C-alpha cells in the first residue's frame, strides 16, 4: 500500500489464528515439536514469532527482503562486521558514531581485520582507498554528529563495480528519509534506539539485506552469535515504529524551524543541517532524501561556554541518545564521541564545543523559548 | 548470609528511594544529566538499574566480582571470546554445546583464532595441547550432552601455572552446584536460560569475573559490543532466579529417582550422570559439585527407536533447551548438536540415538509413569 | 507549555533520582518502611510510582486536578458510579455505549439506584427530568455510535443550578478535541483502550476530577474497590498518550475525507458525523469540539446488506473497539450495542443496518480505495 | 496428574499452534473477525488468551470449574458482591481484612445491602444470624490477622440447608492448603498479590466458582464492571504460580521453626497460629488443612514496643501485604487494619500492639537470627 499504512498493517502485524490486533509476546524460550525438525518455531533465540514480526516490518520499510532484530544497534554491527574474516579490508567514514569507532579500533581490528578511514562524500578518496583485500565499504548518512551527507547511489556504483559490499548505517534518516536498499546498497542497519522506537525507551537494532543468500548469512550469524532483540522490546519496537511516519513529519518540521531559528542567531558561529543551503552536501541531500532529517549540530562563539547553554535548557534535556519525541541535546567531545581520541576528532571535524541537537516532537512555540534560555545564559 | 537468603535478598533486590520489593524496570533508553559526566546512569546499553541488579546477584551468588548480562549465552560467550585477538590459541573441551563448536568453527577461526579439542579429564592431554601462542582453556562440566565431570580445580591449576585464562561454562551445574571461582578460576559464564531463569521463558547469558581488572575487559565488551540483556527480560531472570534453590532440589532429586529408574531398564544400554558411581568421573563429581545436577542423557538398544520414544512421552516435552521447570527430552544429534558433523558427533561420543533428558519439577511418580508410556511404544 | 509539549513532558514523565527518560515500570506490590506511615508509597493497588505518572499526566491534559486510571473504562464508570447510594436517581443520555446501558440495567439498578434516559441535546428534557432524588447527569458527548453532541457547559450549568453532580464520558473526542472541565463539568472519565492508548493494544480507563474534595472520593473508592491500572499498562497507556497530538490530526483528517467521500455516495442513506453541516449538531459541535472527531457512522440503502459490506474490506479491520490506530469498523446491533434489547435500539436510534467505522491513521488513498471494495461488493 | 505437576502443566500453559512453553502476551484489545459473532476473541476485557490461561489454571487447582482473573484481590470480591442487590443481608466473619471491612462499611451498605459480623467458629452464632433476607455467608480462614480457623464444611452445610452462598476469602492458605470447593463451598476467591504470584510483584484476584451457572454470573460481572487482571500481570502470577507448591513448602516449615521459637521467648506474650497445639482451633485446622499455614501473629509483653521490635529487623521486612518470598512484617492496627476504627478493633481481638509476620523462604537460620535482633532492641 502506500508507506503510512505499511507501519500500521505491513510486516506481520497481527496473529493469524486469533486475530489479535497485536502480534502477542511470546515469552517462550522453547517450542514443543511433534516430530523433530517439522516444528515451525525451535527456540527463542533461533526466531519466534514476536521478534519475527518486527524483523518482517523493517524489511517491507526498507524495500529489503529479510530483517534482523538486534539486542542493540551496536550489537547489530557487530554480527554485520562478523561477515569478514583476518585479512580483509573495509572503507569506513571519517565521521562515524564513536562507538562504531571503537568497535571497529579496540575490537575488530584485534581480528585481523583492517581499517581506512575516508571522507565518502570525495568519491575519488573512496576510489583510492579500494585494495585487493578491501571487501566492503561502511557509511553513516548522514553522520554522527556532522550529518555529512554522503551519495548512497554514487557509493553503491563503485561497491559493485569492485565485488565489494556496502553497508550504510541509516539511523538518522530512518525509511521514511531514506531507503537505501533502493539505491543499489547490499545491507542496511539501524539503531532502532533512535527513531523507530521513537519514545526514549527501547534500545535494539535492526538490519535489513536485499539479497535472500546474504539475508542467509545476517541470518546464521544472528543466531550463531545470539545478540538478538528480545520478545518484549521487540514487542515495543514494533509498536513504536507504527508512528514512525506521524513523529517523523512533527521532527523534520520542528527541526525546519529550528535551523531558521539558529541561523538568525550571531551568537551562532556555525551549522551543520543537510538543509543548509549554502552547505555544498544541500543537493545529494534534497535528492536522496525525503526531509533534510532532524539533527542539527552547531557551534557558539568561540568564548561561549556550551555546557552552560546545555545545563541552562529545561524542555530540551541534556543527555545521550536521539530520536526521541522528547528533544535530546549533547555536546559530542564529553559525551557520545569521547570514544574517539581528542586529537582525532579535531582531525576529522568535532571541536571542543560542538553542540549536538536531536530535534523532537514538542511544539515548535516551547522549543525556541526553551533555546532561548540557553543563549540568555551566556549573554545573547 | 546463606545461599538460599541470598537468592531473595542478594545483588539488588529492591529499590533505595521507594523502598519497593522488587527492582524497577526502567525502560529508559537514556537519562537526563545536571552536570556532564557527574550522571550515575547514561544510557541503557551502558548501564541501567534493572540489568545492574541482576549483574549484582549472579555475582554474588558466584562468589565472583562482577556480573555482566547479555542478550543469550551465545552473545556472552561471543563477546567473553571477543577478548583474544588473531594469533591466540584457546584449547577447548571434546564435548560443548554445538553452538559453542559452531561460533568457534564459523566465526572464532575467521578471526585468526586457533583452537585444539581436548577431553580435559585427562590433565595430561590439556598440558600437552599448550602452545606458546595460547592463551585460554574454555570447558563445559558437564557437558553438553556427555556430562563429562573437568576437575575444575585441576585446570584452574594449569591455566596459572602458564599464564592461561580459565573460562567455564556453567550453565547444566548453576551456583547452586557449582562455583567454579571458587576454585581458581577467572571467568565463569552461564545460559541463563536454563536453570537460573528457570521457567523456560527468558533467552539471556551471564559472565562473571572474579579479578576487578578483568571485570573491566569483559565491561568494556559487553558495551561496545551491545550484546546486553534487556530490561524486562533482566528483571524476569533475576525473578526467576530468586527460586533456584527450591528449583533445583526438585529437580536434583527428581534426577536421582530418575536414574535409578533407567537403570533397572534393559532397554536401556548406556546412561550418563555424574552421579552413576560405575561411571569414573563420579568422585571429581562428589568433590567438586553440591548435588549431581538433573540431566541425564541415555541410550536404548541398539534396534530401539529413539524418536518413538520420545514422540510418544506427553508429560515429558519434546523441545531443546533445558533447565526448565518441565522436563524436556531431545535428541541431540537431530536436535543441539546437529551444528557439528556427524563424523565429529560419533568421534566425540555422540551417537545417532542418544537422548538427552533434562529432569524436571513436576512430580516424580508422573514422571516414571510417563517414561514408561514411551518405553512401552517401543519394546519389540 | 503547549498541549503537544503536555504529551511528551506533562504529567510525571520521567524519574527524579536517576534521570531516566520514561517513568520505571514499579512491579513491587508492596514498599519497605523505615517508620510506619511516613513511607510515600505503601501497596502497589492504593498507588505506586508507574500508575501514579500516568495519572498525573491525564490530569495535566484534561485541566483538571487529580487523575485517576483504572482497569478498564467500565471499571472506572463502575466506581464512578459507586459515589451513589439506594435512593439517588441519575439522569443519562438516550445514547450511549452499550456496556453503560449494561452496566446500569444490570447492576446498578440493583443498588437501589434509579434511572432515567434523555436527549441531553433538549435541554428542557433534562430540566424536567431533575427530581427531588436526583444526583447527577451522566453524558457522553459524541455518544456512542450515533455520535450525538450535547452541549457540556450548557448540561454543567444545569448541574449547578440544581447541586447535581456532571459526569461527562469524553472517551470519543479525546482532550485533544474537548476538555469538559473548562466548561463547567465535576469528573471526567475515558475510556483509555479507544484514543489514548490509540495502539489497540491496551485496556484501560482513566478518572479526572477537577475539585479537590472530589478527587478524595473518587481515589478513596479507586483503592477502596481496587479496579486499579497496573503497572505495565499504565506504562503502556503513558507511552501511547505521547503521540495523541500527531495520531489525532491523522484521524481527524483522514475522517474528514471519509465523510466527504460517503456523503459522495448514493449506497450510503444516512451519516452520523459531528461534522455534518445539514446535522444540527454541528453548531454546537464546532463551538466546544478542536475537531469534529473520527468517528462516522452510516447506513446504506436498505436491500443493501452491511455484512458483505463489512467482511469485503480489508484494510479496514472488523472488529470491536475505536480510537485504534487501525481503522476498525463495526455493525453496533450485532456488536457493541447487542446489549441494548433490539427494541430499545430501534426506539434509541440504531437500526440493524447501521455502520460505525472508526477512522484511523493509514494513508487516506488506500481507505477510500478500500472502502470502494466494500460497496463495490453490494452492486455500488 | 499430581498436584505439584497441574501447576506446571494445567490450565492452559502452552500454545496450540506454536508449542511455545508459555502461553503468549495477547496485549491486542480487539481481535479481528472473519464472519461477526463467529471468532472465539473479540475484546481484551471480555477475554483474551492470556487471562484465560492464568484462570483455567486457579480453576484445575481449586478442584473448581470456572476461573476469573480480577485487577486485585479487592476487586475480585466488589464483583462478587456484585450478585446482590440491595435488601439483601450476608453473614461475614468478626475477622476479616481490613479492607473486606472497608468495602462493606464505606461502599456495599451504599448499596442497600445489610451485613452481621459473626464468629464463624461458632456455628449457632452463624446459624442464629440467618434472616430471611440472608443470601450468603462471607469469610476467612485463616482470617486476616488472628488466624481464626473456621470450619468450612460445616459452613457449607449450614448454607445449603438454608439456600445461601458460601463465599471464603482463601487468600492465606492457597489451593496448596485448602481446597474450599472440596468441602461443599460455592465460590473461592483470592488475593492472588499473596501466595499464588508470590514473588511480591503482582496485584490481582482470582475467583473460581464450582457450578457452572454462578460461573455464568461471576463471568458476565467481570465483563460488564470490567475489573479484570491485564495480560502481562495475568502472564506474572500463572509464571509465580508454577513455583506454588515448592514456595509453600518453604513457607510452611520456616513457619513451623518460627512458632516454636517464638514460644520459647518470655517476651512473646500470646501467639495466633493455626498449628499452636493449645489453640482450641488447632483440630478442626489438621482436619481441613494441608499444612498450617506460614502467617504467625504474636503480640509482646504490655511495656515492650511492637515498632521498636519492627523497625530493628533487618533480613525481615516492615511492610504490608503477604505470601511473598520474602517475610514481611507489620502491625495491623497501625497498617493493614488501620480502615477498621480502633473500638472495633479492641473489640473483635486486635490490640494495637499485635504483630503479623508472614513467614517467608529465606534460610530458616537467617530469620531467626534476625527476629533475636528484634528481641535485644526491646530487652528479653
Ligand atoms: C548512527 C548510530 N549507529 C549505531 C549506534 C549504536 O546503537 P545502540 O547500540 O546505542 O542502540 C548509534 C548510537 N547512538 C547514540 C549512542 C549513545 S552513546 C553510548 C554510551 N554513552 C557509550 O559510551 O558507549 C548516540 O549517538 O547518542 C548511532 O548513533
Ligand atoms: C552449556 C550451554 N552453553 C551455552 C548455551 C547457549 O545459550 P543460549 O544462547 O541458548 O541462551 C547453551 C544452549 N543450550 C540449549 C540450546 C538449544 S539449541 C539452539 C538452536 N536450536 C540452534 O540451532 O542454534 C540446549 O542445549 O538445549 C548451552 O547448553
Ligand atoms: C464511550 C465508551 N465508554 C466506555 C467504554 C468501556 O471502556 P472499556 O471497559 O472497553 O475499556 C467504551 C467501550 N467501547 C468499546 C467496547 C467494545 S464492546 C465490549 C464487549 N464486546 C462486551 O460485549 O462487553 C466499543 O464501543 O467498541 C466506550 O465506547
Ligand atoms: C485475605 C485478603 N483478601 C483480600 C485482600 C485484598 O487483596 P488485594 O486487593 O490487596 O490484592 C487482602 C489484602 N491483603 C494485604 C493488603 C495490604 S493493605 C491495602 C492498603 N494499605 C490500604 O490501605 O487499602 C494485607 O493484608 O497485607 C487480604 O489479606
Amino acid at each position: 500500500m502506500k508507506f503510512e499504512t505499511q507501519l500500521i498493517h505491513g510486516g506481520i502485524s497481527e496473529d493469524a489464528t486469533t486475530g489479535a490486533t497485536s502480534v502477542p509476546i511470546y515469552m517462550a524460550s522453547t517450542f514443543r515439536q511433534t516430530k523433530i525438525g517439522q516444528n515451525q518455531y525451535e527456540y527463542s533465540r533461533t526466531g519466534n514469532p514476536t521478534r519475527a514480526a518486527v524483523e518482517a516490518l523493517i524489511a517491507t520499510l526498507e524495500h529489503g527482503s529479510a530483517g534482523f532484530a538486534f539486542a542493540s544497534g551496536s550489537a547489530a554491527i557487530n554480527t554485520v562486521f562478523s561477515l569478514f574474516s583476518a585479512g580483509d579490508h573495509i572503507i569506513v567514514g571519517n565521521d562515524v558514531y564513536g562507538g562504531t569507532f571503537r568497535l571497529i579500533d579496540a575490537v575488530l581490528k584485534h581480528f585481523g581485520m583492517t581499517f581506512t578511514a575516508v571522507d565518502t562524500r570525495d568519491l575519488a578518496a573512496v576510489e583510492a582507498a579500494i585494495t585487493p583485500t578491501t571487501k566492503a565499504i561502511y557509511l553513516e548518512t548522514p553522520t554522527n554528529p556532522l550529518l555529512h551527507i554522503t551519495d548512497i547511489a554514487a557509493i553503491a556504483k563503485l561497491a559493485q563495480a569492485h565485488d565489494l559490499l556496502s553497508i550504510i548505517d541509516n539511523t538518522f534518516a530512518s525509511p521514511y528519509v531514506q531507503k537505501p536498499l533502493d539505491l543499489g546498497v547490499d545491507i542496511v542497519l539501524h539503531s532502532a534506539s533512535a527513531y523507530l522506537g521513537g519514545h526514549s525507551d527501547v534500545i535494539g537494532g535492526l538490519v535489513v539485506t536485499k539479497t535472500p543468500a546474504l539475508g542467509e548469512k545476517i541470518g546464521y550469524l544472528q543466531n550463531a552469535i545470539g545478540s538478538i532483540l528480545a520478545p518484549q522490546e521487540s514487542w515495543l519496537l514494533q509498536r513504536g515504529m507504527k508512528t514512525l511516519a506521524l513523529r517523523m513529519q512533527a521532527h523534520l518540521n520542528n527541526a525546519a524551524k529550528i535551523f531558521t531559528y539558529l541561523k538568525s542567531h550571531p551568537a551562532v558561529t556555525k551549522i551543520y543541517y543537510p538543509g543548509d543551503p549554502d552547505n555544498p552536501d544541500f543537493s545529494i541531500a534534497k535528492q536522496q532524501m525525503n526531509g533534510f532529517g532532524a539533527m542539527i549540530s552547531f557551534e557558539l562563539q568561540p568564548g561561549m561556554n556550551p555546557q552552560t547553554f546545555v545545563e541552562h535548557l529545561q524542555v530540551i534535556t541534556l543527555a545521550e541518545s536521539l530520536g526521541a519525541l522528547e528533544s535530546l541535546i549533547e555536546i559530542p567531545a564529553l559525551m557520545t564521541h569521547g570514544a574517539i581520541p581528542r586529537t582525532i576528532r579535531l582531525q576529522n571535524g568535532i571541536k571542543d564545543e560542538l553542540i549536538r541537537l536531536s530535534v523532537g516532537v514538542e511544539a515548535s512555540d516551547d522549543l525556541l523559548a526553551d533555546l532561548e534560555r540557553g543563549f540568555a545564559s551566556i549573554q545573547a
